[PDB]
């Protein structure tokens, strides 16, 4: 009786291809056997073949149908075999599946410090690790707040992978960011914090994991820097043990290597029992002497078994009958060490017997084991295998030690056939490429085979599900029984798995069966192969590497290089070809995938585990089983597109670090596929350290001390040479050595000193200039060693030499405006007779346009500190306006898009930390409960307009329509929640007309129309108040909400009303409250607001345009110093009503010709072209500052600005704010390095108004000092603070309402650089959206 078999794949992906195979007896010849499967779809042959004389196994390719009805789904493989009026007949149910294709993000580092731009990488694969180009539709990044802030349309992938940048602001918030990729189908996080540590970190080494066969014990206690230097300090080191607390606790100091080692024996702690904690703690707290600091270390030690657990990984599921089986058990103890010698009882439990055997191991923990089946007889049998007679013990209030039996079962190779297939395994891990040579033995029975036919073995390699090599031996059968053995060739890929296996059966075609399979255990490799090398991977930091990165051919390749710290962080969440394995292989244990067709719930159980959809007509029925350091930034993040070559050799250059750098690839190609690269180390190396210590805010006539203090890092003697180069910027006096080079030995420091005065201003350089000489006297007894590479360091450093006094800046804005003919104007500015000297400086800004001037200084504006939501928009809101004027006239380049969309992210992510829980904006945020609503009008309104820019995100602008549902009041009008706004025009009390009248202009003005339900509620709110009213602001604006839509008949009303307070100064007509060029504030904004009511008329009035140049030209002579408008919300108002009417009113401006003249006869030309409209035009005045001459002929209008800045030993001011200061503690006897000096400070507003807006209290620190550590806590903690900030040289504290009381704040100074003959630092008081009404005064210390 002639036999076959048929073989298909279990499962069938889509895009690939699959195998199916066909063996064939002799015998029949006459009977065609087919294979065909049958789908709901469609139906198509696969195979069809007739018999030969011999035994053949046939095998070809085939493309799976097309899924139907969804991705999953079951089709039917049906076998015909059809002769001699004979069909044999199957139906079987197998399974069809388009796969999920593997993706991940790659991005650059897993903690980011704010202020770093952020570079990442998606990667799409299928099973096979080849790239899919599947476009991605929409991609996102969300902050730690659930907020979307980028987002990323149709973006096409380059081979497979994609890169994206995302720049992040200086201030952004900390958590875990999110990128997620197809609508959330893909995250990646990432978390962004600020981290900086300045302290010692404090170590160990041999403190580890400890066993309880532990008696005694060395602590090695080791603090070294952040860069790695010992110190002399005192330790003391409690060791504890906590209680379901036995401590002792040591003294010592460290020595010059800065490791102390102290005995600590474990007969002081709890060994035997456990009725206390299973971990022990060590805490190291080191005081360094002169410091006073104390640095904590924490280290936690779990108590080990000795032993770990037993499993069967490498034992077979059946049992040859009345033959032996053979193989090998490792044996390991804890964490996955062998244990030499150990002793392994393994017991069987059947119906012969219970049976105990033992078994010693070797020095490799691998012991060969043979079991006899000769008593079993064809019963299911249990093998128990464990170290001891010793198993698990249960405690409630004791944690057990983990323990695991080696159990399994075992259940009768169901055959005819007493032959021998031979067992052999190789070893651990394997390689991939290398053709593997195996070699199995066999035994051939006599009485169940016939010497007259040849023997043949069938084989089946088997990888990642599918089978993708076969074969056969046919071999001389005339031998008969003997233990013969065969060869055979192996090739192995990233096709086959992991895990894979090899099947060998041979079938007589007398009748029988015999079927073996090795499972073996390949390292995961890749189909490509790519290599990541360095030349040298010891340079010195400066100097340029090669890296060669070799892959298949047509690949596109990815760098990450990085710091070692960075991946000694998270040992996961990076590429280590086992991240991007992992979520494919899961076909193990089950034979079908949601298929509920059986055969007896044996050949059957063989190819259960790994094998495939299997068929034959042999015997198979048979019932059985069917079941800590530093974080810098990145040095490569690059994509690279490799040639036909496969080789890529770019020369890269190292960072300036101690440190040593870590680079890891991935290299994807359509043709082979994905290539995972190790990460292979570079050193950067270099020989001695400095590390200049330098004040970065000093005044002229001062002194302070450089620092050039030499740390070695070889390991021998070395002979370093201190330099500084002498300039006439700067005078020294000597406290080093000068110019005499000492004896550096390994370990060991240096510090140098000097003292520094300064004659001159601004940023100053300082050289530094070491160098180990050639040595012509030895050192400790030793030659001094001089290095081949890195024997120069040339370190310069800034400072910023600020003049004494305070800086009182001076404008005059002019705004000549050519209608065909020459148009002059006079600037007269003068300067006080109290001057700082060398302190003077002036420079006019001529430009083609108006909306040219915040267009250069969008980032600004304002010389205010940023801080706050009412005060964050003139870095937001005036881009929004000008990019308007400029999309709406078309002259916006792609350029300046680019540079004012980037200043709008970073303005965006700036703004959403003022966003609450809810959907309203507070100033401050987080701390005021529910938020304002007129800042949530105004963000509402640069939300609405600036989507068209840059990604809004829908829902925020949402919830802030929301929050105006939830601020909507039944008569029609806007209320508000808490006391925090601008100046509100008088110090008004009620403010419902003009707050309903901003929200309700607010929404017409970012889209809305007048059919709008809270439009109209609010012009229904606004016809009781149409026109009796009387505040002038208020008027404007109600002029600028009913001229916003067509109610002209009372616009006109109100112009009436604003043309009777319209102040005529000269030419130039304006509207102020209270009735050379200093601007005041409020007058600005409410001129603005009448400039918009006069602007916003749909049809063009002549006479409208000569009323509107009047009040330009007084509207834009008030721009103070570079952005202009002083306030903020002066600023953005006017610059809103300066855009409108440039829109409105735009002009050709094809050339004007402009001279700048003086009284010292300097005078110089401006021309302005079409395209050269747009420059910021600048020219330092070389004149004593007096009168100054412009003029200006052509067409168009121009603006013309004259900026003055000058310092003054400030004069007080005592009828605004009384500010007073003095100074507690201080020493003066004891002063030490931390001169910590304490600084109260008390402040009221002697004002007019019952309170000011919002205050800034402004401490410019003395030289060299810094606000200590926990004097942010500490003013926090004082009443009416909301926000300190320390930048680089001022404090700015932010006081909501400061009024007429007296407020004391309180505290401590440190300095960090030791500084001599103290300047006075000034503290400057000023209302925040009136900063004329200033108060200024300074302090001192008292010693020096």
């Amino acid at each position: 009786l002639p036999n076959y078999l048929v073989t298909l794949p279990a499962r069938l992906n889509f895009p690939s291809v699959q195998k199916v195979c066909l063996d064939l007896s002799p015998g029949y010849s006459d009977v065609k056997f087919t294979v065909t499967l049958e789908t709901k779809d469609k139906t198509q042959k696969l195979l069809e073949y007739s018999g030969l004389k011999k035994r053949h196994l046939h095998c070809i390719s085939f493309l799976v149908p097309p899924p139907a009805g969804g991705t999953e789904e079951v089709a039917t493989i049906r076998v015909s075999g059809v002769g001699n009026n004979i069909s044999f007949e199957e139906k079987k149910k197998v399974l069809i599946q388009r796969q999920g294709n593997g993706t991940f993000v790659q991005t650059d580092k897993p903690l980011y410090t704010p202020g770093q731009q952020v570079y990442f990488r998606i990667v799409t694969m299928d099973s096979n690790f080849v790239p899919v180009n599947d476009k991605y539709s929409m991609v996102e990044l969300q902050d730690p707040n659930s907020n979307r802030i980028a987002q990323w349309l149709e973006v096409v992938p380059e081979q497979g992978i994609v890169d994206l940048s995302f720049q992040l602001a200086p201030e952004a918030m900390l958590g875990t960011y999110t990128v997620a990729v197809a609508e959330g189908k893909t995250f990646g996080t990432f978390s962004v914090e600020e981290y900086v540590l300045p302290k010692f970190k404090v170590e160990v080494v041999e403190p580890k994991e400890l066993s309880t066969v532990q008696e005694s014990f060395l602590v090695k206690i080791c603090c070294r820097y952040t860069y790695g230097k010992p110190m002399l300090g005192a330790v003391q080191v409690s060791v504890c043990q906590k209680a379901n607390d036995k401590c002792r606790n040591l003294s010592g100091q460290t020595d010059k290597t800065g490791c102390f080692s102290a005995p600590v024996d474990m007969a002081t702690f709890d060994l035997i029992g456990y009725a206390y904690s299973h971990q022990i703690n060590i805490v190291a707290t080191v005081v360094e002497e002169g410091t006073g600091v104390e640095a904590n270390a924490t280290q936690n030690i779990y108590i080990s078994p000795q032993m770990g657990s037993m499993t069967f990984e490498d034992t077979s599921n059946f049992y040859h009958p009345n033959f032996p089986f053979s193989g090998k058990i490792r044996v390991r103890g804890h964490d996955d060490s062998f244990l030499k010698n150990h002793l392994v009882f393994l017991v069987i439990y059947g119906t012969n017997g219970t049976f105990n055997q033992t078994l010693v191991t070797d020095n490799n923990g691998l012991a060969p084991f043979t079991l006899e089946t000769s008593g079993w007889n064809g019963t299911d049998v249990s093998l128990e295998g464990k170290f001891q007679m010793e198993d698990l013990v249960y405690n409630p209030e004791q944690v057990p030690r983990y323990y695991q039996n080696a159990y399994l079962h075992l259940r009768p190779f169901y055959s005819t056939t007493r032959s021998f297939l031979g067992i052999h395994r190789l070893n651990g891990p394997l390689k991939c490429g290398q053709p593997q040579e195996v070699l199995v033995d066999y035994y051939i029975d006599p009485a169940d085979a016939s010497p007259d036919q040849e023997i043949s073995f069938s084989y089946y390699l088997i990888g990642k599900g599918s089978l993708v090599m076969e074969g056969q031996k046919h071999l001389n059968s005339k031998k008969k029984g003997l233990k013969a053995s065969f060869s055979l060739s192996l090739t192995f890929t990233s096709r086959l798995a992991p895990d894979p296996s090899l099947v060998i059966y041979a079938i007589f075609p007398s009748g029988g069966v015999v079927a073996d399979k090795i499972q073996f255990s390949v390292e995961m490799c890749f189909d490509n192969q790519v290599s990541l090398g360095f030349s040298p991977s010891q340079q010195l930091p400066g100097a340029e590497v090669e890296l060669q990165l070799q892959a298949a051919p047509g690949s596109l390749c990815a760098l990450r290089a990085v710091d070692e710290s960075v991946l000694l962080l998270r040992p996961d969440r990076e590429l280590s070809n086992r991240s991007v394995y992992g979520m494919f292989p899961f076909w193990y244990g089950h034979y079908p995938y949601q298929v509920a067709e059986y055969d007896q719930c044996d050949l059957f159980s063989f190819f259960r585990d790994v094998g495939l959809k299997i068929l034959s007509n042999a015997k198979i029925k048979k019932p059985v089983d069917c079941s800590r350091q530093y974080f810098p930034e990145t040095w490569l993040w690059d994509l690279f597109p490799i040639g036909n070559s496969g080789k890529e050799a770019v020369h890269v250059t190292v960072p300036d670090a101690i440190t040593e750098w870590k680079a890891m690839s991935f290299c994807t190609s359509q043709s082979r596929g994905f290539g995972l690269s190790p990460t292979v180390g570079l050193t950067a190396f270099k020989p001695f350290f400095v590390d200049l210590t330098l004040p970065y805010s000093v005044v002229r006539g001062e002194s302070f001390r450089l620092t050039a203090t030499i740390f070695n890092y070889l390991k021998d003697c070395i002979r370093v040479q201190t330099d500084l180069a002498k300039s006439h910027e700067y005078q020294l006096e000597s406290w080093a050595d000068s110019q005499t080079s000492s004896c550096l030995c390994a370990d060991d420091a240096k510090t140098h000193h000097w003292n520094i005065t300064a004659v001159k201003l601004g940023h100053i350089n300082f050289t530094i200039s070491t160098k180990i000489l050639d040595s012509n006297e030895p050192c400790g007894g030793q030659k001094g060693f001089v290095p081949q590479k890195g024997r120069s360091d040339t370190l310069i450093k800034p400072v910023l030499v600020k003049p004494e006094g305070v800086l009182v800046e001076k404008t005059h804005s002019s705004l000549l405006c050519p209608k065909g003919k020459v148009a002059s104007e006079s600037v007269s500015l003068e300067l006080p007779v109290d001057i700082v000297p060398d302190s003077t400086k002036a420079y006019v800004t001529v430009l083609g346009d108006i909306m040219g001037t915040a267009l250069q200084n969008l980032d600004g504006l304002v010389q205010m500190p940023s801080g706050c939501g009412e005060q964050n928009m003139v870095l937001f809101a005036p881009i929004i306006y000008v990019l308007q004027y400029l999309e709406k006239a078309g002259l916006l380049t792609e350029e300046i898009r680019s540079r004012a969309v980037g200043f709008l992210e970073i303005g965006y992510q700036k703004e959403l930390m003022y966003k609450h829980s809810n959907g309203s904006y507070s100033a401050f945020g987080e701390r005021d409960g529910n938020g304002n609503t007129w800042l949530t009008a105004f963000v509402t309104k640069c939300f609405g307009q600036a989507q068209k820019f840059i990604f809004i995100d829908p829902k925020n602008i949402q919830d802030a329509l929301k929050w105006m549902a939830g601020n909507q009041l039944p008569s029609g009008c806007y209320a508000n929640v808490g006391n925090l706004l601008h100046t509100a025009m008088k110090g008004g009390v009620d403010d419902e007309v003009s707050l309903t009248a901003y929200v309700t202009a607010a929404l017409l003005e970012m889209g809305k129309d007048v059919d709008d339900p809270m439009v109209s509620q609010g012009l229904r709110c606004l016809k009781n108040s149409a026109t009796s009213t009387t505040n002038l602001y208020t008027q404007a604006l109600l002029a600028y909400i009913f001229s916003l839509a067509g109610e002209m008949d009372i616009r006109n009303i109100l112009l009436k009303q604003l043309d009777q307070q319209a102040i005529i100064s000269g030419e130039s007509i304006y509207w102020s409250q209270k009735p050379w060029s200093e601007p005041a504030a409020v007058d600005v904004e409410l001129t603005a607001y009448a400039l918009l009511a006069q602007l916003t008329k749909p049809s063009l009035t002549q006479k409208e345009i000569a009323k509107a140049t009047s009040i330009v030209a007084w509207l834009a002579k008030q721009h103070n110093a570079y952005g202009g408008f002083s306030s903020t919300q002066d600023t953005v108002v006017a610059l809103q009503a300066l855009a409108k009417y440039a829109t409105t009113a735009y002009m050709p401006s094809e050339e004007i010709n402009l001279v700048v003249k003086s009284t010292e006869n300097f005078q110089r030309t401006f021309n302005i072209q079409s395209v050269n409209r747009l420059v910021f035009q600048q020219d330092t005045l070389p004149n004593v500052p007096g009168m100054y001459t412009l003029e200006a002929s052509g067409q168009g209008c121009v603006y013309v600005q004259t900026v003055l800045r000058y310092n003054i030993l400030p004069p007080t001011n005592m009828k605004t704010f009384s500010l007073s200061v003095e100074i507690g503690k201080a020493r003066c006897e004891q002063p030490t390095s931390p001169r910590s000096l304490t600084l109260t400070i008390h402040t009221s507003y002697v004002g007019s108004r019952s309170s000011s807006n919002m205050a800034i209290v402004e401490v410019k620190m003395l030289s060299g000092f810094s606000p200590m550590e926990g004097t942010n806590q500490l003013l926090l903690q004082q009443p009416l603070v909301k926000k300190v900030e320390f930048g680089t040289d001022t404090l700015n504290i932010y006081l909501d309402e400061l009024i007429k009381n007296t407020q004391t704040y309180t505290f401590t100074i440190s300095q960090s650089v030791l500084v001599t003959n103290l300047k006075p630092a000034t503290i400057k008081v000023y209302d925040y959206y009136l900063p004329d009404e200033q108060a200024t005064i300074q302090y001192s210390d008292p010693c020096e």
